[PDB]
């Protein structure tokens, strides 16, 4: 049947031919309402077993034995530097030697409960990204600790009640109850003896092997952790977006209450909020520092985004016009019509439409909306025994799945949020001309059911799980519906996500909906900390020297590397963590230095003066160092890229020519902003999506009044 939404539909019927993810999840009963995917954790669900799970400082696989434990070795050169997982150590059961599979019990913001069990005995898993703890609950025998090797027992015997190991060079704690004993020490596996009724162990990884930080860890180690929440805040006055990290933690003996928390560098960098702990671990994403408590929080400052670029470019206007004209011919032609492409022609129309109206090209103006309208209305209706053209909601995982797919969005769950993106960005862009179209009752509903999909903010709305796409702790998004690699999940286009999250940012400002709008805010903000770090690595810190490369352009739980999907130039590889490029892509101006060498990498690894191909996008991103040579660069011979424009690349370059380059010294008390800076010469532009005039402030004094549903730019003091 189908399911009306405003004046939209979804639909439960399968077109014929349609696939869907596999019917079996290896989950268990207490996993309630819509299943989490592409995440950390996913191959749990999919797989028998799992595949390697990429917490951080420890990985884990599950398999027949038990529960692989280890801390990556870290190396590689070249290409791509590795932190594969490897199993220093096998949580296994007395008993049980087969269990039959490996369950998701209960996934929370930054943690995964997994159950394995038999009919004569359990392991219950807790493995938490961010801590160096993994916790433990036994039925029916005895942890049985198979090592790789035998190894080294730096503190302890038979009668303490923990042990102080070392094995592949690794320290670790295993921690066992109170009147615990151990058997099989000097041999190749320990048997933890549990006391009658109890039935806890956890073990850590270790910074050292010595005695006293053996003992504050296990100070902690009894602090069970069994809930892990974000949460976050908008603050319009300062523009910045606070986020709280707590960790519920049970006590099973003692009385300490707290725990370690490990935080990667885009969590601790500049953070005032933090007093770390001695104790650091080297881990792919660099150095992990600690901290003791069941919560922290990070401060982001918030630069604004737009809608898009104002009319203030060094173009031919009546260029520009023409080629508003040329693009108008072919406002009808997606060069496919699946998902994907469909959204990639629905951003370069989204793209180009403003510059339209700027020019007076109401002709223009008119194909583009009416395309993006039509469409929309025809994708957000599932019409009985329609096969293309339809959103389909599966209730088994509980996702909305567009059909035509691609690349794997049905099957795999796959790049929900690179699809998406572009159909809310399209949905954006109308809702700021017309919020009759985008109120709920009308088209709004379906839109909001996209949002939902890739980034529910709802925990009481089962329907869709929380935060699809978004890893909250790693501050990143993940492609990988089912994480089902050797190396994790992985994300290779950052700005991609990032579409999708400035669109939810400007859906939310155009609807009136603060709650959607600081959504938006924080996935946006976090998510370009994170590529600050992981993609580019801005403070040259992240990055091992023997990595070739100032530039990943994929992004692993166990590798990063200089790859991409297809064989592409290194103009592709590089290109790929810029696209599509909006009025919400200043961020990758952070650094101008940065732009220039990024740039001059990929021209030398093409062996090139200029790039080969793609060079819009490389025009459009060199113009956030130099926009005078990128101009100089264009010309229309350049054929776009498909998701591109020569209108909207040329009005980018002329408009940053212009204005100068973007200047994140200085922020405002509005959501729709940027700040521009020419040769120390300051140009300010906000746009009011509101129906009332807004003075807006920014923190080095400038004031402008905006009207209602206006954009408005000032120069100078
Ligand atoms: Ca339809
Ligand atoms: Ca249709
Ligand atoms: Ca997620
Ligand atoms: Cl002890
Ligand atoms: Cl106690
Ligand atoms: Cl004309
Ligand atoms: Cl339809
Ligand atoms: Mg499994
Ligand atoms: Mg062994
Ligand atoms: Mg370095
Ligand atoms: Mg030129
Ligand atoms: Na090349
Ligand atoms: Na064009
Ligand atoms: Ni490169
Ligand atoms: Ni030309």
């Amino acid at each position: 049947q189908y399911y009306r939404e405003g004046t939209g539909s979804y639909t439960v019927v399968l077109p014929p031919g349609a696939k869907v993810p596999q019917a079996e999840i290896y989950k268990t009963s207490n996993l309630q309402g819509a299943v989490p995917t592409n995440s950390w954790e996913s191959s749990i669900l999919w797989n028998q077993y799992s595949l390697p799970i990429y917490a951080h400082p420890l990985t884990f696989k599950f398999k027949a034995e038990g529960i692989e434990v280890g801390k990556p070795a870290l190396g590689g050169s070249g290409i791509a530097y590795f932190g594969a997982h490897k199993n220093d150590f096998t949580v296994g059961h007395s008993s049980v030697y087969t269990f039959p599979d490996a369950r998701a019990d209960k996934i929370s913001d930054f943690a995964v409960d997994a159950v394995m069990a038999s009919g004569s005995g359990s392991i219950k898993a807790t493995l938490m990204k961010g801590s160096p703890y993994a916790y433990f609950v036994f039925t029916g025998g005895n942890p049985r600790i198979d090592f790789s090797g035998t190894p080294t027992v730096f503190y302890g015997d038979s009668g303490s009640q923990c042990l102080g190991v070392t094995i592949n060079g690794v320290n670790y704690g295993l921690f066992a109850p109170s009147g615990s004993k151990w058997q099989g020490i000097g041999t190749g596996t320990i048997t933890c003896i549990l006391p009658a009724g109890k039935n806890y162990f956890s073990i850590a990884v270790l910074p050292d092997n010595t005695v006293s930080t053996l003992t504050y860890y296990k100070d902690y180690a009894y602090c069970f952790v069994t809930d892990t929440k974000v949460e976050w805040s908008y603050n319009e006055t300062e523009s910045t977006l606070t986020t709280t990290f707590t960790a519920e933690v049970s006590v099973k003996e003692g009385t300490n209450k707290g725990t370690i928390l490990a935080l990667y560098p885009h969590q601790w960098r500049n953070n005032p909020h933090i007093l770390p702990l001695p104790y650091t671990y080297s881990t792919l994403r660099g150095i992990m520092k600690t901290i003791q408590g069941t919560s922290f929080k990070t401060v982001y400052r918030y630069h604004g985004i737009l809608p898009n670029l104002p009319d203030k470019g060094t173009y031919d206007r009546e260029a520009l016009n023409r080629y508003i004209n040329e693009l108008a011919l072919q406002a009808d032609a997606p060069v496919a019509v699946d998902t994907y492409w469909f959204g990639k022609h629905l951003g370069k129309l989204s793209c180009a439409l403003p510059i339209a109206e700027q020019l007076g090209n109401i002709s223009a103006k008119d194909r583009f909306i009416s395309f993006m309208k039509s469409s929309l209305e025809d994708w957000f209706t599932a019409k009985e025994g329609e096969t293309a053209k339809l959103f389909y909601y599966d209730s088994n995982w509980g996702t909305l799945i567009g059909y035509p797919s691609s690349y794997g969005s049905d099957e795999e769950l796959n790049d929900h949020h690179f699809h998406y993106g572009y159909f809310l960005h399209a949905a954006a862009q109308i809702a700021l001309r017309d919020p009759q179209w985008a109120s709920r009752d009308n088209w709004g509903a379906m839109v909001e059911l996209l949002i939902k999909d890739i980034a529910n903010w709802d925990r009481n709305d089962t329907r869709f799980p929380f935060l699809r796409n978004f890893d909250p702790y790693e501050g990143h998004s993940w492609a990988s519906g089912h994480a089902g690699f050797a190396d994790g999940n992985n994300q290779a286009s950052s700005s991609e996500a990032i579409n999708a999250w400035q669109a939810i940012i400007l859906w939310g400002e155009a609807t009136g909906n603060k709650t959607i709008r600081d959504l938006g805010i924080y996935l946006y903000t976090t998510e370009v900390e994170a590529v600050c770090n992981y993609w580019f690595d801005l403070y040259k810190d992240i990055f091992s020297p023997s990595y070739g490369h100032n530039y990943a352009s994929m992004v692993w739980g166990g590798k990063y590397c200089h790859e991409i999907w297809w064989n592409g130039t290194n103009s592709e590889k590089h290109g790929i963590n810029f696209l599509p490029i909006t009025a919400a892509s200043l961020y990758l101006g952070k650094d101008p230095n940065y732009i220039k060498q990024n740039y001059e990498e990929m021209l030398r690894e093409c062996g090139t003066s200029q790039p080969p191909n793609w060079k819009d996008i490389q025009y459009m991103y060199y113009a956030l160092y130099d926009p005078a040579a990128a101009k100089n660069m264009w010309n229309e011979s350049i054929v776009p890229e498909d998701g591109e424009s020569k209108a909207h690349t040329y009005h980018w370059i002329c408009n940053l020519d212009s204005l100068g380059l973007p200047d994140f010294s200085v922020t405002a008390d509005t959501p729709l902003y940027s700040v521009f800076n020419k040769n120390n010469i300051r140009t300010y532009v906000v746009y009011n999506a509101s129906s009332s005039a807004k003075k807006v402030t920014f923190s080095d004094g400038k004031v402008m009044t905006v009207g209602p549903h206006s954009m408005a730019v000032s120069t100078g003091s």
